[PDB]
């Protein structure tokens, strides 16, 4: 058992186990859109890419809200990660309003778990999230936002003319 | 009270101190153009970077003819600036007309200052303004009408395809 | 419309775009105030970079406001800028503590934002001034603190001696 | 006799030659001050090397005339150079005062030739004119007047202990 545990209470703990298992199955889903891009039927490199990318910044996430857990002298515990919500992603559209989706879920459980600590006087626990998470989902919210407008600029008249030019125009590859 | 002060009439002292004022409502305007195409839901970063680099580019200006009027032994005297024209500046196209009638009243600005300085035999003032103004504008104003005429050409039939890719491919991001 | 906006009030929204327009305004009163100071007849060109300095911190601070503002789906509104509130600013002393007095503003406008967004549960926004604002503002506010003792130390008897020395021996040139 | 004069009046060519004796009696006036300033019973090494520097601008504004003078097909006609208007300059307010005199008969001088050739239609003469002396000499004259304030600055009380900081503090030695 912990000898350093202070000012961590049960419910920051496993508040935190549970957004732990909202950042590795927000991985998954970005793990399952990323290869759903990379299909010869799909073929939208850079969109691949941007999700891949995201696949592992959400891995990230996880692995520093464990290392805090540990840091604090709480426990951590896994559960199962349910596996993603589609098979097949749809259009570079449907799956950015996807992507969008999940990353407001994620900061809202970044800012209920806030709203705990500051309820239960942890500073540590807010700062944290302020100095790692928040921000950086503002940041990413904001960019998924300005791509998704890019995207819905160009669907207008010729779809698959637009789709092909926000990936090879706007996405990295 | 300055002891350098010569061939300085007041009316151009206070013309320069009007001059300065245009200047920093113009750099204001393209303040707010910059940030209007940042916004989530316009997301033109090319065209938010272009009318950014203006900004500044206006405030630039009004601090040499502030530098100016020290120089000559004038007052320098700020008034109110104006907040700009709109909150919302519509399409590209309406933004690059706006900016372009922006210039060309900065413009006449500066011609009549200058015609202002020849009819006081100012030569300092006229060849300031030649030298740092004039030509400035006039390359400025060209490569407005240069974008006006590219923008125009893209909308056509589909316009955010042509919005989307004029900002991808002529503006600089 | 906004496809981004979460936990971004309404107030937060209006008192950010209030303090944009106090930040721009404290970069005019700077403006004004370096510019003085290079007059002829005033002549130190310390204070002048000192001012001319913090015109542009502050400007900086504003494109900050406004780029934050952006990121959270929030709507810039810009209003008149308010000339600043003396034409002629007297000696080094007479500006500097009208540069307090206005740093005192600017520092209990964001201690009143922070305040708000601390009622609102807006832990970004707390965070965002935390980091960028707060300690800044602490920051100079304690160096002009310190320049104001060393120029009223140097009051004494001969005030025009005194005041050469400041500028000559603490502030930058 | 010249083959290549062309709109170069025989009244601006003489007025040429008038103000390459300005310039040359404004160079000697110059060496005459700094060596004042060199005497053991002066000994201001930083106004010395501020006069002598200008001795040498002033030579090099007469050089560039006479340059341009040959240039046009106009001829070179060379008068007295009158020895400067003391022996001994006084303080270095005196100087300064002084040199502040000088430099605005050259301004005067250089106007009224640029109006010359103004009312003669010899934009060549005009533009040389402002291209090399105009802003020289406002540039000038501004730096004169801001080491003016300051000296006066520095007299207040003990002028001996004023002209002394001035002369380490301000000028360059
Ligand atoms: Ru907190
Ligand atoms: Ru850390
Ligand atoms: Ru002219
Ligand atoms: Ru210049
Ligand atoms: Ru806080
Ligand atoms: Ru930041
Ligand atoms: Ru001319
Ligand atoms: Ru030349």
């Amino acid at each position: 058992s912990s000898q350093i545990r202070q000012n961590y209470s049960t419910e920051v703990e496993a508040a935190v186990n549970r957004l732990v298992n909202l950042y590795l199955r927000a991985s998954y889903t970005y793990l399952s859109l990323g290869f759903y891009f990379d299909r010869d039927d799909v073929a939208l490199e850079g969109v691949c890419h941007f999700f891949r990318e995201l696949a592992e910044e959400k891995r990230e996430g996880a692995e520093r809200l464990l290392k805090m857990q540990n840091q604090r002298g709480g426990r951590a515990l896994f559960q199962d990660l349910q596996k993603p919500s589609q098979d097949e992603w749809g259009t570079t559209l449907d799956a950015m309003k996807a992507a969008i989706v999940l990353e407001k879920s994620l900061n809202q459980a970044l800012l209920d778990l806030h709203a705990l600590g500051s309820a239960q006087a942890d500073p540590h626990l807010c700062d944290f999230l302020e100095s790692h998470f928040l921000d950086e989902e503002v940041k990413l919210i904001k960019k998924m936002g300005d791509h998704l407008t890019n995207i819905q600029r160009l669907v207008g008249s010729q779809a698959g003319l637009g789709e092909y030019l926000f990936e090879r125009l706007t996405l990295k590859h």
